[PDB]
């Protein structure tokens, strides 16, 4: 029989069920409705496949898309792909302990204390075994988004190559908040031959208090980069400032935001670069020299692209993973072209790039920039509050399995 | 004092002036009126610096703006930098002889048969041993373009490091005809670490039957690549095909071109989806398989980059250098960032590059495409020519040094 969350059976023995949160295609909406607790069977790993159960789990607003069907139903999407199931259990961050193990896998063992990386694909697919980077094969998705049984499962699925052994000295909670988006920042910093972050460089950060962002900083200063990170009050400048940026600009300061004026348009550009040149200079004042960013660590999208791409140095990478302002970004070739600029974009983490980030923490060279705690029961209000922009600065997680809090440490 | 054009002095002896096609800022406007031939004094090369009689000139769409003095007047910019000279003397391409060298000049000599690349920057520069690539650096430029003294003059002057010999097997026309958008292509394909042409690779090489557009068809099918050709009519299409191109794509068949409908425009981006779709299967069919170009060789940019940006392959990348038909290029984050595609700006050439692509040429790997040969008094009328509809598929040159056609071969 199912257990009763913050609690489970002695170590390997796994229940025919558990509690979720679950979405449902005929409840989707905000994420306070489109949320509710069942129980579903726990499901059986097969070949390659590790079943942890979840000590806590991290928040995304991916999850807040799945929840809306928004800019897809999940569940229609994997029902169309061949799925029997007519639900989703999200949940893309979690640490716990391994429960079982599927044939062939001959490293992670029951009993393991782990965190689980999101770059989700077939390990026995023959592009993932060949091609150029497993995150470029057909079956690369985003683990509890793309893929149903999340961390939001008393106990989840993954592949083998997923898991990472957890850090000692962090808690269930800290170490299940920062994974997704530490791995996304790594390969978008480290992963791209040709403009990875080398010392001295100067990395331009968007929404540097946020997720990603604090892990972005954070990762560039261990590479010996120079962070400058762009916030939206001066409180979240100086939390980016003690994560070791350089200093921070505060984007309220400028309204040039958007879609810029076509390159024809002469006197809406005059109006535009003046605003792009102060924006500019706010860098060089903070670096004390005019240098521009090597790297520019992207992600609003279509309201910041046209200042990444203008900003970004000669020869130098705007790498991006979302478009959280709006997906229709305006590149301005004059920049782009006649000073060989790159827009790269990056998705997800291969294996190699999750552990090396995981080594960061692991070691205490990163914090996990835990902010905030909720229950399991309150899956669909912590959700509801970040779509409403009211989680508390720091990555968000629950606590599953996890008796109460800053338990787990070794 | 000067000699006839179609005439040299003994090698090595320089005349005190020189015929030259030449525009002046109070001529500015289309190449038939811009251009008039003058005498001007002959250069004196400086540090670094090679004087090379021009035996034939090849001639480029930079030389209309010029003409023009589109986006601004050359002349007015360089005396904005410091230069004496109130007028400019374009042609980025030239075959010839080595007629005097300034100091410091090591390897090339007078006497020596050479062509020139158009990679232009300041030797002596710090950055031009400190930046990643010497066209990275503040002095970075075209030469006959961004420069004065190019090769519609009787002498024109260039760095050493632009001189490259000259193919035995050539003549002086056929030798002047695709260094500048040659080795602009060499960089695209082979330039760029990470995403170089690779064996198998389909590479889309929009404007197949132009002068960059034929050498980048041969370069990568050099490279054992696959090249897929835009073209605007059939002949054009076969022509793209005899220079190794598996097939051809009319874009007239085609009524999307031009920015695309705003994200949130669904109904507009329904019927933009079709057409890039029905432009992605022309390519499946000459594949004879569904494969996707992991290279596009991007240069009409506004109203091809949303089709370009579609295309591309997973991982692939976008090569951009030069934004014909306008610079507000609009990425689609939906393909480009979940996919992870690279769109990539390039200008011009280093030396290596330049060297590699010569290389091709010398060994008889690649054909220069001369298309069309005029004479140096015609230059004005030429590019009036190419401005309007005119001028024949791949290369035009005039001769200027060169006595007759077809000399110059050894
Ligand atoms: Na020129």
């Amino acid at each position: 029989d199912s257990v009763p969350i913050g609690s489970l059976p002695p170590v390997g023995e796994v229940p025919n069920r558990m509690f979720a949160q679950v979405v449902r295609s005929n409840r989707l909406g905000d994420p306070i409705d489109a949320f509710q607790i069942e129980q579903v069977d726990v499901p059986k790993p097969g070949e390659g496949e590790v079943l942890v159960a979840v000590m806590a789990a991290g928040l995304n607003f991916n999850n807040v898309w799945a929840a809306r069907g928004v800019p897809i139903d999940v569940i229609a999407a994997r029902k169309a792909q061949g799925s029997p199931y007519d639900f989703h259990i999200g949940g893309s961050d979690a640490s716990g302990i391994v429960y079982a193990v599927g044939a062939g896998v001959k490293h992670v063992q029951v009993g393991d204390y782990v965190v689980v990386h999101p770059g989700y694909w077939d390990p026995k697919a023959p592009d993932v075994v060949s091609v150029r980077d497993p995150m470029f094969s057909a079956s690369a998705q985003i683990w509890g988004y793309n893929t149903n049984f999340g961390s939001f499962g008393q106990f989840c699925l993954a592949y083998e190559h997923q898991i990472l052994p957890k850090a000692k000295h962090l808690t269930w909670e800290e170490a299940a908040a920062p994974t997704l988006v530490g791995t996304t920042a790594y390969r978008m910093l480290h992963g791209w031959t040709g403009h990875t972050v080398e010392k001295d460089d100067v990395v331009l950060v968007w929404g540097g208090s946020g997720g990603l962002g604090s892990q972005a900083i954070q990762i560039a200063r261990e590479a010996g980069g120079i962070p400058i990170a762009v916030v939206s009050d001066a409180a979240k400048g100086e939390y980016c400032k003690s994560l070791g940026a350089k200093g921070y600009i505060d984007r309220r300061e400028f309204n040039h935001w958007g879609q810029p004026p076509h390159w024809t348009d002469d006197a809406g550009q005059k109006v535009w670069t003046a605003q792009a040149r102060a924006f500019g200079k706010k860098i060089w004042d903070i670096l004390g020299e005019r240098r521009n960013p090597r790297i520019v660590l992207e992600h609003p999208g279509e309201d910041t692209i046209p200042t990444s791409i203008f900003c970004c140095d000669t020869g130098g990478m705007v790498v991006i993973c979302a478009g959280t302002t709006g997906y229709s970004a305006v590149v301005d070739l004059r920049y782009h072209w006649v000073r060989q600029k790159r827009l790269q974009g990056s998705h997800g983490t291969n294996t190699e790039q999750a552990r090396a980030y995981n080594d960061l923490v692991y070691s205490g060279r990163i914090d996990p920039c835990l902010g905030e705690v909720r229950s399991f029961l309150d899956v669909g209000k912590a959700h509801q509050d970040m779509m409403e922009g009211k989680l508390a600065h720091g990555n968000t997680c629950i606590l599953v399995g996890a008796a109460a809090k800053s338990l787990g440490k070794q």
